Formats: structure tokens, C-alpha cells, sequence
């Protein structure tokens, strides 16, 4: 009996290191997975991204936190909305 997304209470507009890594090279899989769909490639990016020694992620996460920090800084100001029943309207 109420709608709600990831806008109120800790907004998550920016992208994640895995996103800027997946969505960025996804093209590399959409072009190399002619006999597949996307689940096959997706699994591939889930193995590499994790395997990463956090040596390169520190850069990505620093890119995700760089904006999420300045964004949520003044953007989160709208989080004043205390009343928020079950925040999850993703079907």
C-alpha cells in the first residue's frame, strides 16, 4: 500500500565498480557471445571482477565513492523523509 525506490534514505544513483566494468566491457561480450545470450558472459565478468586482488578495484571503487560522496553529500539532504515503509519497489 505504498511505493518506494532507492531514492529516499541513502540514495544510490551513481554506478558501481562492477557496473562501470561490466556495462563498459559488456559490448566485448555482446559481440563475442553470438551463440549465447548474456548469462554466459555475465558469469565470466562475475569471476574476473571478484578474482581481482582489489589492486585495480581501488580505482573503480574510488570512482564510485568519488561521486557517491559528493552526490549524497547534498543530495541525501532530501532523506529527511522519516516515514518509509519497506523500501523496495523492484517488482
Amino acid at each position: 500500500m505504498k511505493k518506494l525506490k532507492k531514492h529516499p534514505d541513502f540514495p544510490k544513483k551513481p554506478l558501481t565498480p562492477y557496473f562501470r566494468f561490466f556495462m563498459e566491457k559488456r559490448a566485448k561480450y555482446a559481440k563475442l557471445h553470438p551463440e549465447m545470450s548474456n548469462l554466459d558472459l555475465t558469469k565470466i565478468l562475475s569471476k574476473k571482477y571478484k578474482e581481482l586482488p582489489e589492486k585495480k578495484k581501488m580505482k573503480y571503487i574510488q570512482d564510485f565513492q568519488r561521486e557517491k560522496q559528493e552526490f549524497e553529500r547534498n543530495l541525501a539532504r532530501f532523506r529527511e523523509d522519516h516515514p518509509d515503509l519497506i523500501q523496495n519497489a523492484k517488482k
